[PDB]
């Protein structure tokens, strides 16, 4: 891949977050004959249903709504093997910097804060292990256990709960058992401090002793131990972190020239599909690789961010 907009969640064989391949069909017949009158230019194009429409090719359906969906892109995959797209990852074309580290770093997670707040995927990572460890996750009713913007932001819970996939098999796992490990200590009862156990119990809340019995671990649960009988974000960083925000000049310009003609175009939306505007020239070509359009570069950044 030359430059890729979209990253999925592989459930196998990559057990990772992976670049993800775009693919658009009919919402009715399901084949991969529809002509989109116009291509997506953001991500509600491709996640809201039947909000982008075209002519299903197939002689005899009628079918105008389009279905997007996503693959993972580091192999080989059956013509529809889904992998969930994690839309808030984007590719860090613009080289800002993150919120946490200053680093600039690729990809990167964007909150959907009104900031949109930038974090590189290494401190995503870290955020939510933190956030574990101690307990600072945040409830929501329609969603369960989140986390919002690094930076405090409101309205910004993650709702895709699968960019927690980025924690890896056990992280991951930790994070579905925390919702039934709150519900214990929200009744007042403690978890085993024994690791690789972490079970729930509820014992008598005027006992010091607590029995595993999960692992056998007799514990104090004033202080976690065996059972003893004797007694026991920067403000500069938030505003530069900003996707949105106003940036030096890079390598990658804002106006390029035709491939064929030369003459300098401005880009006018999210699509990477571009026709170019003289009349005696109308070639089809995309923004980034700087070639004729085609089904790669739809496949790897139909659009970006
Ligand atoms: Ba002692
Ligand atoms: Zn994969
Ligand atoms: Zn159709
Ligand atoms: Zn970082
Ligand atoms: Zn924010
Ligand atoms: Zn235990
Ligand atoms: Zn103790
Ligand atoms: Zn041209
Ligand atoms: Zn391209």
């Amino acid at each position: 891949s030359i430059y890729n907009s979209f990253y999925v969640y592989c459930k196998g064989p990559c057990q990772r977050v992976q670049p993800g391949k775009l693919r658009v069909q009919c919402s009715t017949c399901r084949q991969a004959t529809l002509t989109l009158t116009q291509g997506p230019s953001c991500w509600d194009d491709v996640l809201i249903p039947n909000r982008m429409s075209g002519e299903c090719q197939s002689p005899h359906c009628p079918g105008t709504s389009a279905e997007f969906f996503f693959k993972c892109g580091a192999h080989p995959t059956s013509d529809k093997e889904t992998s969930v797209a994690l839309h808030l990852i984007a590719t860090n074309s613009r080289n800002i910097t993150c919120i946490t580290c200053t680093d600039v770093r690729s990809p990167v997670l964007v909150f959907q804060c009104n900031s949109r707040h930038v974090i590189c995927l290494d401190c995503f990572h870290l955020y939510c292990v933190t956030r574990l460890n101690d307990r600072q996750f945040v409830h929501d009713p329609q969603l369960g256990y989140s986390l919002p913007c690094v930076a405090g932001c409101p309205n910004s819970l993650i709702k895709e709960l699968h960019h927690f996939r980025i924690l890896g098999e056990e992280q991951y796992n930790r994070y579905q058992q925390y919702g039934a490990e709150e519900c214990v200590l929200q009744m007042g009862g403690v978890l085993c401090p024994r690791p690789g156990c972490g079970a729930g119990l509820l014992p008598e809340p005027d006992c010091r002793k607590v029995t595993c019995e999960g692992c056998g671990f007799a514990f104090c649960r004033e202080c976690k131990e065996a059972y003893h009988e004797g007694e026991c974000v920067d403000e500069r960083a938030a505003e530069q972190a900003r996707w949105e925000a106003a940036s030096k000049e890079t390598i990658k310009k804002t106006t390029k020239p035709c491939p064929r003609c030369h003459v300098p175009v401005e880009k006018n939306g999210g699509c990477m599909h571009m026709k170019c505007p003289q009349p005696q020239c109308r070639l089809e070509w995309c923004w980034n690789c700087g070639c004729e359009w085609n089904r790669v570069c739809m496949g790897d950044h139909w659009f970006d961010v």
